[PDB]
């Protein structure tokens, strides 16, 4: 009986070493982000004219993401900020049991954005879960804070949503529904 042994094709070592990395990256992440347009300007909120230009980029990114959400019927959030774009506020809509679940969310914009990501808060679900800092500041997967750092400064707030919050919802919210801390 022919036991499964390495058979030889016409691929070089590199054809392969490459093809490894096209299995060794996250397809989900790559899928998610491929759609979100990446940002350019490395400016933070004290950087005046440069900060505004980053801000236009942030708005463009978010727009195209909300717009991708609508296209795939996954319009799951709403956001806006003060004038200086340095302070943010919005709503997220989890569906679970064909039940809708709204939650109020709010984050600042660190001094050292875009290098340092912003810490989201959910001030109402404050206390009702275990992956949350005091006050309402969600604790994200370990994956994220490092992933963010490799891409700096290409990731912006739409990324912080689609990779950060977006995941954290599909975990906690199923959990708090069945635990009845929300109904």
């Amino acid at each position: 009986v022919t036991e499964l042994t390495v058979e030889d094709s016409g691929e070089s070592l590199e054809d392969l070493m490459a093809k490894m990395k096209n299995m060794m990256a996250d397809e989900a992440t790559r899928r998610v982000v491929s759609e979100i347009p990446v940002l350019k300007t490395n400016a933070g909120p004290r950087d005046r004219e440069l900060w505004v230009q980053r801000l236009k980029e942030e708005y463009q990114s978010l727009i195209r993401y909300v717009e991708n959400n609508k296209n795939a019927d996954n319009d799951w959030f709403r956001l806006e900020s003060n004038k200086e774009g340095t302070r943010w506020f919005g709503k997220c809509w989890y569906i679970h049991d064909l039940l809708k679940y709204e939650f109020d969310i709010e984050f600042d914009i660190p001094i050292t954005y875009p290098t340092t990501a912003p810490e989201i808060a959910v001030p109402e679900l404050d206390g009702k879960t275990a992956k949350m800092y005091r006050g309402g500041k969600i604790c994200l997967t370990d994956h994220f804070k490092p992933l963010w750092a490799r891409n700096v400064p290409k990731f912006g707030l739409a990324h912080l949503m689609a990779l950060g919050l977006g995941p954290w919802l599909a975990v906690e919210i199923p959990d708090l529904i069945q635990k009845g801390v929300i109904q």
